[PDB]
């Protein structure tokens, strides 16, 4: 308890010595409270005017327009200790899984140089404002690195002074840049060296991209076995047990020297003991602590969520196959049965899964998996939107399975070749492209973000009539040489380029596509198919509405409206790449 966290707590106490008070009316029940201090501060979603002016029919669709407007009764709940049989299953599986992931990889420290390069190309490293303005300036100043050094040597000594979380759909634990550095130095290798690539982890999809995820699900569907299960966990990050954090820490068993000590300190001092500052309007700042749940950098969180989800799903597969009888206790001969299953078939069983952090698809050996719920529930990985002991409902067709907010279509080109394409309800896609985050956007910066959405649509969602038309309109309305941008950048964004989008389409879908045997390039956008018109409507198309027909017919007028706002620049007309504007 206070031996490991007190020092961090002590230090915050003194910087607000004028304000410290143990509030008697504190709302915490599962979080250990410690004190409050005085602050007074808050980032709403702003509309992208370039995208909205070129998507007029959606101005009267509430599912789009409501997205731009506007549970902590789940962070403040508790998870029970798993039974002894469950703890044994997790420990054997985790031991086995780090060894498999480690066979073709070497753990190593990430460098100041690597960290500096990341900051100088705008990645989301979840850091706070204070002594320097931005991340770019702290990294170019030697004083920073001396603070990093002090903390670094405190960790080698097994103590922590400044590694404190600041809490703020999605929960992010902002730390100061220095604490983020030390996390990256010790555990960055998991992402930097692709430990959760499909080649390395067999279940993982790190670095894949939406042009690959549908082909991966179709390959899983080809295995003999039962339904495809895609059960979401209710509040995954809140269900990570202290036993989970201890099995994750076993990656340190594969390390040596300074690295092993620096990694052991991240896990012991920051992950398995947390210090958090939270804004309460009663506006004060509460200093709360707890031992369990996930609270790490976004990138480390993705890797360890993937690890622990692979572990949980192998165990659910073991339960379905009758490898063990009860979670109450594993007998000595069950332990050897479990180890032997892992050695014998473990890699085959990993290949039956697609796992992206808390998100999974599993094609088990048979449908016994559906009612194999004892280990899953006892590990705390309770399924969302279904009663605890009700058997899972599986999917009979890989094209129906949800994964990473998409489903996937099989789309046959006029020349017979097969595309497996990503898809989701079109209101969601249009609604997101109409939103920006943060202040100080110039018209040029707003235009270049619209262009990023348009090029993503061309590459990933070309098969949706409305999005190929709107993408061509936005690319016609934004100056041809202006570079697409994002302010927040495990997937490949091939659309972030000033290269011709037909050339990028050929590279992604034909040349580098390992599922496409015939490498014959496509010569025009007219060779690139759409979904069936009825399927396009099913997935949210406005094709057939009077509003949509008027928009398509008069698109030049909309393009010209945006060009007139941006001013006298060099523009290209991309509409004649479409049959209906080609005379
Ligand atoms: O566990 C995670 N789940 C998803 C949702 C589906 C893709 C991965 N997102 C994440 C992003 C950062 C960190 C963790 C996660
Ligand atoms: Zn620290
Ligand atoms: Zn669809």
């Amino acid at each position: 308890n206070l031996d490991i966290i007190g020092k961090r707590i002590e230090k915050i106490k003194q910087e607000h010595e004028t304000s410290w008070h143990y509030d008697q009316d504190h709302p915490y029940k599962t979080w250990a409270y410690h004190g409050s201090y005085e602050t007074k501060q808050t980032a709403s979603s702003m509309v992208n005017g370039v995208v909205r002016l070129l998507t007029k029919p959606w101005d009267i669709i509430p599912m789009v327009t409501q997205m731009a407007m506007t549970f902590k009764e789940k962070v403040d709940t508790r998870t029970q200790e798993p039974k002894e049989g469950t703890k044994k299953l997790m420990k054997i599986t985790a031991e086995w899984l780090w060894k498999e992931l480690g066979k073709k990889k070497t753990p190593r420290m990430c460098t100041r140089e690597e960290f500096t390069r990341k900051v100088r190309s705008n990645a989301a490293l979840g850091a706070i404002f204070n002594k320097w303005k931005s991340a770019r300036e702290a990294v170019e100043d030697s004083g920073f690195w001396e603070l990093v050094d002090k903390e670094r040597n405190l960790h080698l000594e097994g103590k922590c002074e400044t590694c404190v979380y600041n809490m703020m759909s999605r929960a992010i634990w902002y730390m100061w840049l220095g604490a983020r550095f030390l996390e990256f130095e010790a555990l960055g290798f998991l992402n930097e060296d692709h430990w959760f690539s499909r080649e390395n982890s067999l279940s993982g999809v790190e670095g894949e991209g939406l042009h690959k995820l549908g082909y991966i699900l179709r390959d899983v569907s080809k295995k003999e076995g039962g339904a495809m299960y895609a059960d979401d966990t209710a509040g995954w990050d809140t269900r990570i047990t202290l036993e989970d954090l201890k099995n994750e820490e076993m990656v340190t068993n594969h390390m040596e020297g300074e690295h092993k000590k620096l990694a052991e300190a991240i896990f012991k001092l920051t992950y398995q003991n947390k210090v958090v500052r939270v804004q309460r309007p009663t506006t004060v700042m509460d200093i709360i602590s707890r031992r369990d749940q996930r609270g790490s950098g976004q990138v480390v969180t993705y890797g360890l969520n993937t690890f622990t989800n692979m572990e949980a799903q192998l165990i659910r597969q073991m339960e379905g196959e009758g490898v063990f009888k009860s979670i109450q206790h594993l007998t000595v001969t069950e332990e050897i049965a479990v180890k032997n299953w892992l050695v014998r078939v473990g890699r085959e069983r990993l290949s039956r899964m697609a796992i992206s952090g808390d998100d999974c698809v599993v094609k088990p050996l048979d449908d016994r998996f559906a009612s194999a719920l004892t280990a899953l529930n006892d590990m705390g990985k309770v399924r969302k939107d279904i009663q605890q002991w009700e058997p899972s409902r599986g999917w009979n067709d890989w094209t129906q399975v949800p994964f990473c907010s998409h489903h996937f279509h099989e789309l046959i080109m006029k020349d017979g070749r097969v595309l497996v394409v990503p898809c989701r309800n079109q209101d969601e896609l249009i609604g997101r492209a109409r939103i920006s985050q943060g202040a100080g956007w110039s018209l040029r910066e707003t235009a270049c973000l619209g262009k990023s959405y348009a090029q993503m649509w061309s590459l990933m969602y070309f098969h949706r009539r409305d999005l190929r038309l709107a993408a061509n309109a936005i690319c016609s309305a934004v100056p041809s040489h202006w570079v697409p941008t994002s302010r927040t950048t495990h997937a490949t964004h091939e659309w972030m380029t000033t290269e011709d989008m037909l050339t990028v389409w050929n590279r992604v879908w034909i040349q580098e596509n390992p599922w496409m045997e015939d490498k014959t390039p496509v010569e025009s956008w007219e060779e690139i198919p759409y979904l069936g018109k009825r399927e396009d409507q099913w997935c949210g198309s406005l094709i057939g509405l009077t509003s949509r027909a008027t928009w398509a017919k008069n698109i030049q007028t909309a393009i010209n409206q945006v060009r007139s706002l941006i001013g006298n620049e060099e523009y290209t007309d991309y509409m004649p790449s479409m049959k209906r504007f080609r005379r």
